[PDB]
């Protein structure tokens, strides 16, 4: 009583460990048994009513490679967003841990995991809008999942919203010049993410400012081949960066290309 299907009763949460500091993220349990992460939204950081309405839509998105939304806690402030627990944290930090000594087949599987999530979203006409390694999460089996999908829409802090904390390094020319978002801006960002994976978490355009990156990209220049990427892998990531948005592949085509490489570099 008093809760929609999208609504979690905060009294059903057991908090166990802070994971990091939108605000704080904690690890805990739901109804004693189910591991969860609980993102606590800072007062004033988000358009909450719009987010709540979107959450209803988001609860119906379901795919193995998309972090599963369990629901939202709306009746008090700060509001909470509750997901499955991803024990190995952010993809970006995971990549940067040199101890893993990743084989390129593992890096390719990470790309494939994300590509599968993104093909699903594309099939639902849902844009991510801020695809990057910092946003992807890794579970205890090393499976990568897409997280924070669409979330940028409800952030109120203007520095994130338009072209000084905007994702310049993951944005195609039409976004940086004209604010033209589309499926093909997610495709661009995916290619940059493949670059992040194959670079073991280097910052894209690591010696440039955002300002310089925007100018580089606008002039037609691109990220170059990470040393761990084969010529075929680099071909895939590069195809995501065509100057013409409609010459960029779809996520279905990218998935087929990644599967082909996996098979050939098996
Ligand atoms: C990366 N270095 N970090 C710090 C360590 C904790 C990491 C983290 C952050 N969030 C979650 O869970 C999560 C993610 C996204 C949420 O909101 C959301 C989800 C889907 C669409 C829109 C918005 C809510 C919670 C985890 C986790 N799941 O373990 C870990 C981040």
């Amino acid at each position: 009583l008093g809760y929609g299907s999208w609504e979690i009763d905060p009294k059903d949460l057991t908090f166990l460990k802070e994971l990091g500091t939108f605000g704080v993220v904690k690890y805990g349990k739901w109804r004693g048994q189910y591991d969860v992460a609980i993102k606590m939204i800072k007062e004033g950081s988000m358009s909450e009513d719009e987010f709540i309405e979107e959450a209803k839509v988001m609860m119906n998105l379901s795919h193995e490679k998309l972090v599963q939304l369990y629901g939202v806690c709306t009746k008090q402030r700060p509001i909470f967003i509750i997901t499955e627990y991803m024990a190995n944290g952010c993809l970006l930090n995971y990549l940067r841990e040199m101890r893993h000594r990743f084989q390129t087949q593992q890096l390719l599987e990470m790309c494939k995991d994300v590509c599968e999530a993104m093909e699903y979203l594309e099939s639902k006409q849902f844009l991510h809008r801020d695809l990057a390694a910092r946003n992807c999460l890794v579970n205890d089996q090393g499976v990568v999942k897409v997280s924070d999908f669409g979330l940028s829409r409800y952030v109120l802090d203007d520095e994130y919203t338009s072209s000084s904390k905007f994702p310049v390094r993951w944005s195609p020319p039409e976004v940086l010049m004209y604010s033209k978002f589309s499926s093909k801006s997610d495709i661009w960002a995916f290619g940059v993410l493949m670059w992040e994976i194959y670079s073991l978490g280097k910052m894209p355009y690591e010696r440039f400012t955002n300002s310089e990156t925007a100018e580089h990209i606008a002039q037609g220049l691109r990220l170059y081949r990470p040393h761990l990427a084969s010529e075929k892998v680099y071909t895939i990531m590069y195809s995501c960066w065509h100057e013409k948005a409609d010459e960029r592949p779809t996520f279905k085509i990218l998935l087929s290309n990644i599967l082909d490489v996996m098979d050939e570099e098996s």
